[PDB]
């Protein structure tokens, strides 16, 4: 039966430092992830999670159907054709659980020349009203940075564990131009639960979200306490225990092109739990023009013939292929 997924809690706390062979020992560590289940837990990382959980719940459990409306994607309002990523992804009750807010690069205005230039997976984020909901953009914007300083660390990690220097691949990650996102997903208690919120997998499993790999270079997630993700392994599907202190790491599709599939983006599914909980990742994402290089560190020569992917086109494509095949979120 289902067992465990080995996910262990790497320090991440030298990444901020000068040490640098105590970087090289946390590289290891996520090399020695990334090779194994792909999973790792990342701690010591100086963010107030507990804040984040606060703010997020008082957001999700206030904000009312007139504001989701307001705020929602293309796909709920014909209205708001600009917004296909960033805004309000509507539950259904009594089909779809669910229920998500999506944000942006805060740099993101109507100043931005990519913003001008209407370039696809760019736009302005949309909030609710100030008044309405007190500190909830300052909170978000801010745990963007946050969020986005940790990850700018972890990706020293990566870079170091694959044997490059460590900016190969922070250098593309940039406050001016990332397409990074935040999202703050509500899965609710629901009773009773409509089996039509339910998928079943193959292997028999009610899941709330099938298989895929993410679309990322890496992904930051924060999660309430509550177990419900499994990965993939050749052994079958493991679960992985929920830390609601830590945050969870993996690689995207991304990371596995231009390493030659050296690290793979695990390949990961939400069970279905009946429990009110949260989920908040933060995907990585470089800019539009970003170009990283591939190269095989099987290889003595390191060469790969893998080709190097604009980053924006990537994720353009990733995303949609992501709402084809797993459904609108
Ligand atoms: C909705 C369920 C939930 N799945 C997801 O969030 C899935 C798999 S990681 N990812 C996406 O849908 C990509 C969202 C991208 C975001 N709108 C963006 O524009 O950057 C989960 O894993 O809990
Ligand atoms: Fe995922």
């Amino acid at each position: 039966s289902v067992s465990k997924a080995n996910v262990p809690k790497i320090d991440v706390s030298p990444l901020f430092g000068d040490d640098q062979a105590a970087k090289m020992r946390v590289a290891q560590q996520i090399d020695a992830a990334s090779r194994d289940t792909g999973f790792f837990y990342a701690v010591n990382h100086g963010i107030n999670v507990q804040r984040l959980s606060q703010k997020t719940k008082e957001f999700h459990m206030s904000i009312t159907p007139e504001e989701k409306w307001d705020l929602a994607i293309r796909a709920y309002n014909k209205e708001h054709q600009d917004q296909v990523r960033a805004g309000y992804y509507l539950s259904i009750p009594g089909k779809k659980a669910v229920e998500s807010f999506c944000y942006l690069n805060p740099n993101f205005t109507p100043d931005h020349p990519r913003i001008q230039a209407k370039t696809p997976t760019h736009e302005v984020n949309v909030w609710p009203d100030e008044t309405k909901h007190p500190g909830f953009q300052d909170f978000a914007e801010q745990y963007y940075w946050d969020v986005f300083g940790l990850s700018s660390a972890l990706l020293k990690g990566y870079a170091l564990a694959l044997g490059k220097e460590e900016n190969f691949f922070a250098r593309h990650f940039k406050p001016d131009d990332t397409l990074a996102s935040v999202v703050l997903i509500r899965y609710p208690y629901l009773d009773p639960y409509p089996e039509a919120a339910i998928k079943t997998a193959a292997d028999g499993t009610k899941l709330s979200f099938e298989w895929h790999e993410d679309v990322s270079l890496i992904t930051v997630l924060y999660q309430s306490n509550v177990q419900n993700l499994q990965v993939e392994t050749a052994a079958g599907y493991q679960d992985i225990e929920a830390d609601d202190t830590g945050y969870l790491i993996n690689c995207g599709s991304y990371m596995a092109h231009l390493t030659n599939n050296y690290y793979k983006a695990p390949i990961h599914r939400v069970k279905w739990v009946n429990a009110e909980r949260q989920s908040l990742p933060f995907f990585v994402n470089l800019g539009y023009d970003s170009v990283i290089d591939p190269f095989d560190p099987r290889e003595p020569n390191g060469k790969s013939d893998r080709e190097p992917l604009s980053y924006g086109d990537y994720l353009q494509n990733g995303l949609v292929s992501l709402i084809n095949k797993n459904g609108q979120t």
